[PDB]
């Protein structure tokens, strides 16, 4: 629908399943995550318009989320080689760490930026505030996490409820609709 090459970013199963259901509905989807082994493949094609791209960004090993922040400037540089060619009009970031990447990108480029929230503290809170303030839309997966965000992080920004679940077709349809809403708001 609406506008073509979209990028989902998950530095660290939410994104993999979303992008495949999105592409089933017709979106051209490139999903980016980090490499965690030097024998990892660079591109995994799932369908003619859906693939996962694994970027070398920090050590070629499994790094847990609580140690990933320092790898993000490298993830931004690796991603910028793909964004330099594909020019993604929409980028959808997953978890606050990928959102830092989205935040850095949005400071340099003009794209529709959506972010999905999920539930060191000093860094996370400042970054989560920056994302809420500058992203076009932040997705929460339950009222309880929306309640937490508004209580403990910030009241700023636009949040939308797309609930946790195992029906990825349904989720993708709701996400797709948001994408198109964002794109039409160009006026």
């Amino acid at each position: 629908h609406m506008r073509q090459p979209i990028a989902l970013i998950s530095v660290h199963i939410y994104v993999r399943q979303l992008g495949e259901a999105l592409a089933a509905a017709g979106w051209h989807v490139d999903m980016f995550t980090r490499k965690t082994d030097p024998n990892d493949p660079d591109v995994i094609e799932h369908s003619p318009h859906c693939r996962t791209i694994r970027l070398q960004a920090g050590p070629l090993t499994y790094i847990p989320r609580e140690k990933l922040f320092e790898t993000l400037p490298k993830f931004v540089e690796a991603f910028k080689a793909y964004h330099a060619k594909y020019g993604y009009p929409l980028i959808h970031t997953n978890y606050w760490l990928s959102g830092w990447v989205g935040w850095q990108l949005r400071q340099q480029f003009n794209f529709q930026w959506l972010h999905t929230y999920h539930s060191r503290d000093e860094t996370r809170l400042m970054v989560e505030k920056a994302i809420l303030e500058n992203a076009d839309c932040v997705i929460v997966t339950s009222p309880q996490e929306e309640a937490y965000l508004r209580r403990w992080v910030s009241k700023a920004g636009q949040t939308r409820l797309i609930p946790c679940g195992t029906n990825w077709e349904a989720i993708a349809l709701q996400m797709g609709q948001l994408y198109r809403q964002l794109f039409a708001a160009s006026l």
